[PDB]
């Protein structure tokens, strides 16, 4: 294991997607940085998530890094949705190609960070018991980086084999002849079930809230397709970070319900069998008025009762009073197929809910659920989670989870009053659609602007209370144009176009809305 150093110019917590380019630009600009990350090796979300079937739901193309013209020339993106494996030998290849692990401490945790207005540094201390001191502290610490363990009583008695999709075993799981659960069907149980389901004897499901999911139509990418694509990267790159879903997608310019039932169902076939998250975008008001929104999902409901032979299971399967696309849009692959399956079970724990795990497997209001394995797909802590497992103490030594006890208030997202030289990447209050567009803009303005402070000799830079209310009144406001709040509002749903163009002005006039000294 490496040592953190004593004295850095940047500290970054986190070897993800996010961290790793923080090092890689932190140094071309010629400042000493150095990573903490508690994980063995680089990848973040990509090197814990390691169930099968783990694939993300942006195309290829779109969901890497752009910051290098030699990665986007000699990688070779092989489908059009990344399964997980790939996309972490994509990170370690990028972390080979830049030595970027020389500067990063793996099997280290940060715990605590307190700031020091006498010297404007913080003082990060460590689980194995180092002490760093690092002008600015860069929060890359992810937004699902914390796997919840859901509190079930009696989760301990349980005598079978217990998994947690957000820290998979490192070797692969043979389910073979089991008996298994699934607690969870977000995109984690949508994407793991049907890989179990090849294996297991019996693989029982159980879901609360049902949500909805539309086919993936995961392809082979056509090698001559990306031998064009590269010719032009560049350019197709700049064309994503002029769009609100920082990614290409046709942008639907008809209302919902100004078209008629054989229209608005032959436009949602198309991209059914299309595939993708595109199909939020098929008309400009599903995410603006309940109407034109229940239109659109009832025609998935209705794809949904014709996939389940069953109808006694399809209707439990179909989502029902919640908005289509307030939540992120999950794409499964032959999931609602799984249920056709004899040896798959739906539980629907909204009628019957689980009172307690027992020694052999899942007792509900119902029944006892016999398990060799239970695999808990139960989501992760909110937002906070990774800044609220460590001790962040700033100017007044006023702890950050008190201020942030009823919600995470920022400026832009990037930084919060009353913590100077402090700044979260992809955090609350930013955009999150195409996360590897919003993480390059992130890093690039952070460290713009850190390269700002030391040009200039100022070493404290603090966003301002008026504006870190103001940004969070606007993004509330700017919230109400949509159906989201149905569901302190943490996300940003002005769009990356609109919000970067926002970071540059505030970065091109002096950074208005912080206040640097020295
Ligand atoms: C299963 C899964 C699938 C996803 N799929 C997609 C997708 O298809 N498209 C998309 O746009 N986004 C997706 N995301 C969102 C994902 O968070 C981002 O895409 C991106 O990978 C996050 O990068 P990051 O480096 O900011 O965070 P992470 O990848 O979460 O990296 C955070 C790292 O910081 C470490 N860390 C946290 N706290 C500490 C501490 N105190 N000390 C030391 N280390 C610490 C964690 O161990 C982790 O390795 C997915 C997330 C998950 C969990
Ligand atoms: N690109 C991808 O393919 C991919 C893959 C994995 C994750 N992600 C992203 O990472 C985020 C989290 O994904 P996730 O699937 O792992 O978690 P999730 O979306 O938060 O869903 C967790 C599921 O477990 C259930 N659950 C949680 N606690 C429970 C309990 N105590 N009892 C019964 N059920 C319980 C929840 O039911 P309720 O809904 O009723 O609460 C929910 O269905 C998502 O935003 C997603 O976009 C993406």
């Amino acid at each position: 294991r490496r040592q953190p150093p004593e004295e850095v110019d940047v500290l970054v917590v986190g070897a993800g997607f996010s961290g790793l380019y923080a090092l890689y630009r932190l140094r071309e600009l010629g400042r000493s940085v150095h990573v903490i990350e508690t994980a063995g090796d680089v990848g973040g979300v990509w090197y814990w998530n390691r169930y099968p079937g783990a694939r993300c739901d942006i195309e290829s193309i779109e969901y890497c890094y752009s910051f290098s013209e030699e990665v986007l020339q000699e990688w070779n993106w092989t489908e059009r949705y990344a399964s997980q494996p790939e996309i972490l030998r994509y990170i370690n290849f990028v972390a080979d190609k830049f030595d970027l692990r020389s500067g990063i401490t793996f099997h280290t945790t940060v715990t605590a960070a307190a700031f020091d207005e006498a010297t404007n540094t913080w003082t990060v201390d460590t689980n194995h018991g180092d002490r760093i001191r690092a002008r600015y502290l860069i929060m890359a610490s992810g937004q699902l980086s914390v796997p919840q363990l859901p509190n079930f009583p009696g989760l301990k008695d349980f005598a079978g084999n217990l998994y947690h999709t957000g820290n998979w075993p490192h070797e692969p799981v043979d389910f073979s002849g089991q008996r298994v659960g699934v607690i969870g069907t977000g995109s984690s149980g949508i994407q793991v079930s049907p890989q179990i389901a090849k294996q297991a004897a019996e693989l029982f499901v159980f879901q609360r809230t049902p949500h909805f999911a539309v086919p993936a139509r995961n392809a082979p990418l056509d090698p001559e397709f990306l031998a064009d694509l590269k010719k032009r990267y560049a350019e197709f790159r700049e064309e994503s970070r002029n769009t609100p879903g920082g990614t290409h997608r046709y942008q639907g310019p008809k209302s919902a319900l100004e078209v008629s039932d054989e229209e608005l169902v032959e436009t949602l076939e198309r991209y059914w069998q299309e595939g993708g998250p595109d199909i939020l975008a098929a008309y400009r008001d599903i995410l603006r008025d309940r109407d034109a929104n229940e239109r659109v999902a009832e025609f998935i409901r209705n794809k949904i009762r014709n996939t389940v032979r069953d109808p006694e299971v399809a209707e439990r399967l179909v989502p029902k009073g919640y908005p289509f696309g307030t939540k992120r849009l999950i794409l499964e692959i032959d999931y609602y197929e799984m249920f056709n399956r004899d040896n798959v079970h739906l539980v629907d724990t909204l009628s019957a809910p689980i009172e307690t795990i027992t020694p052999r497997g899942v007792r509900t209001s119902e029944r006892e659920y016999e398990l060799d394995s239970l695999v808990l797909a139960t989501g992760f802590d909110a937002l906070t989670g990774a800044l609220f497992k460590i001790d962040i103490r700033g100017v007044g030594n006023v702890a950050l989870k008190e201020k942030w006890a009823a919600g995470p208030r920022t400026y832009l997202g990037l930084s919060t009053a009353g913590f100077p030289n402090l700044f979260f990447i992809a955090g609350p209050g930013s955009p999150m659609y195409n996360m590897l567009v919003s993480i390059e803009q992130h890093v690039e303005w952070v460290t713009d602007h850190i390269a700002y402070m030391f040009k200039n000799g100022l070493t404290r830079s603090e966003a301002v209370l008026e504006k870190e209310d103001e940004w969070v009144e606007h993004v509330n406001e700017i919230a109400d144009e949509t159906l989201y709040p149905m569901t302190v509002f943490m996300l940003y749903v002005g769009g990356f176009h609109r919000y970067r163009q926002i970071c540059d002005e505030v970065a091109a006039k002096g950074y208005e809305g912080f206040v640097l000294t020295h």
